């Protein structure tokens, strides 16, 4: 919604998006996107889901880029 | 032309362009299409021309996206 | 192989890759190869193989984009 | 919103987003997205609005990029 | 070591690899990694393993990303 | 330069550059610079000159990255 995603980017909530503020806001977007789809990667590698990929979880990972 | 576009990268004026220059250079240049780009859309989203982006122009411009 | 990737990943030794260590390799990984890239690039212009570009070197570059 | 977003990838309302509707409305998106800002760039560059770049106009503009 | 490749980007056994086998190959690979990513990101999202992402799944998936 | 490159993106030769013709263009120049990078790392490997990469190029090239 328009009006949450102003308020978002709007960090001094001054009710103006300075310049710095939308780059800030798309930085901070990218990241958190980036960190989002490494995550989804490392869980379906981890299939016993303890948080570590063993060896064994890493050579069918490896094989299977095919 | 040639020689101006040699002393762009070469930025401390020895003759020569190094590695680190290059790669300097590469980043300089990306950065400022970035930027240039980021402005472009910051600009065209900014109605009034006042540097700011308000409330009313950044709904005209979510509602005119998606 | 497998085997020397799931080492080189696992940097603390420990047998298991934590998703720190997922993170670190990814960043690693992508710097590596933008490097290889850029120095292959630099190298095809770096004719005399001295390290650096000079201005006659440039301008076999500058003069042959085609 | 979910609903929202929901119902747009779901391009046929059949209630089930397909994996095909899924990389359609990838596909879709990055095309809108790549066309807008291709429609800014020309607008920049065609500074009397009348929809051609005219040398002195692409000059200038050849200037800063 | 690179016989594996090799052979694989040598479609017609002359043993040599051409510009437009590479390229060929290059655009292969690309092809198939971008399909095994976004495979991996629709099943991740397809909890029960129907094929489809229904509304409470997708629910789920765009909560989970805050 | 300029005036060539305006010649080049003003394809129906009116003096006048479009839309359309400003969207041509983009995807020709997109390919083109694909092709010219991919272009260079082969030239890089074919050491020999003769167009072709045969196995010790290739191996040589791999073995640097490796
Ligand atoms: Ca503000
Ligand atoms: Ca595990
Ligand atoms: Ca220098
Ligand atoms: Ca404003
Ligand atoms: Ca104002
Ligand atoms: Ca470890
Ligand atoms: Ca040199
Ligand atoms: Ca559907
Ligand atoms: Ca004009
Ligand atoms: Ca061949
Ligand atoms: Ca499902
Ligand atoms: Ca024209
Ligand atoms: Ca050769």
């Amino acid at each position: 919604m328009a009006e949450a995603l102003f308020k978002e980017i709007d960090v001094n909530g001054d009710g103006a998006v300075s310049y710095e503020e939308v780059k800030a806001f798309v930085s901070k977007k990218r990241a958190i996107k980036n960190e989002q789809l490494l995550q989804l990667i490392f869980k379906s590698i981890d299939k016993d889901g303890d948080g570590f990929i063993d060896f064994e979880e890493f050579a069918k990972f490896y094989g299977s880029i095919a």
